[PDB]
């Protein structure tokens, strides 16, 4: 059992998977209301309703936090769970299976996303992402929010959605910033369902997509080190904001060469 009423990090274990909960709130200068998540041994549960909203860092635009859950190591916070089985480089991974089920509800115009992430970087436990890193995120769902950068190019990617087999069509989004930002948004995006998918079909659209990059070279020798599974929400524009969610289900499956 976990509780958190306000930013931070706390580890838990959910059906022998060791994980990270965080009620990231990273760009958010200050907040007026409640935010509150928790882990009860079968589901996580988070719900905001926060006002007086602005961003920490104004001119780098976008959002505002990523109240998330994680396996493996966050280079941000030199965290990771005890017993993880990452990082692992990018050129050992067979198969990375993540399996988890979601519900997502919010106020009808707040920019607000399901996404996951990794951050691949160049040495196995860095405190930061920089020049020559990756960061590299798949929305399965999204409202009044794009991702940085511009669509580059659209990938049809498989998965299994609410226990059928079908394929999405994923748009890819790329910018140079401090480091390199990868986005592949689903066409369709879902707001409740169930998702089972391999993240190396996305490693290895994102290889390729920077195989000609000045930045980002040996992206197979790059370290991936965690999995972050949230929902990013607000913008500039953002004063409050009023949504939450349950994921339910989860589970991994590492498999490396
Ligand atoms: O900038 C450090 C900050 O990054 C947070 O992840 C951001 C990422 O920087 C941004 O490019 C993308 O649009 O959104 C993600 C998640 O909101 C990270 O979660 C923080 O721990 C870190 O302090």
């Amino acid at each position: 059992m976990v509780l958190m009423t306000k930013p931070g990090t706390s580890d838990f274990v959910w059906n022998g998977i060791p994980l990270s909960m965080e009620l990231n709130l990273w760009n958010i200068k200050e907040y007026s209301g409640s935010v509150a998540m928790k882990f009860d041994g079968e589901k996580i549960t988070f719900d905001a309703d926060i006002q007086n909203l602005s961003p920490k860092e104004p001119e780098r635009g976008g959002v505002l936090g990523y109240p998330e859950f994680y396996y493996g190591y966050k280079p941000w916070e030199n965290h990771t769970a005890e017993g993880s089985k990452l990082p692992v480089p990018v050129s050992s991974m067979k198969s990375f299976s993540v399996e988890v089920s979601f519900d997502i509800h919010h106020e009808p115009s707040l920019p607000l996303n399901f996404a996951m992430e990794t951050w691949l970087t160049r040495e196995k436990y860095q405190t930061e992402a920089s020049i020559g890193d990756v960061e590299i995120m798949v929305w399965f769902y999204f409202n009044n929010l794009t991702p940085g950068g511009e669509k580059i190019e659209e990938f049809t990617i498989p998965f299994v959605l609410n226990g059928e087999s079908v394929e999405g069509t994923w748009e890819l989004w790329l910018a140079e910033w401090g480091w390199d930002y990868l986005a592949f948004r689903l066409k369709d995006p879902v707001k409740k369902g169930r998702v089972k998918f391999d993240v190396r079909h996305f490693l290895d659209a994102a290889g390729k997509a920077l195989s000609s990059s000045a930045r980002v070279k040996d992206f197979e020798d790059l370290y991936f080190t965690v999995w972050e599974i949230g929902t990013e929400f607000g913008s500039p524009e953002t004063k409050s904001a009023q949504f939450g969610w349950k994921f339910e289900n989860f589970s991994i499956d590492l498999e490396v060469r």
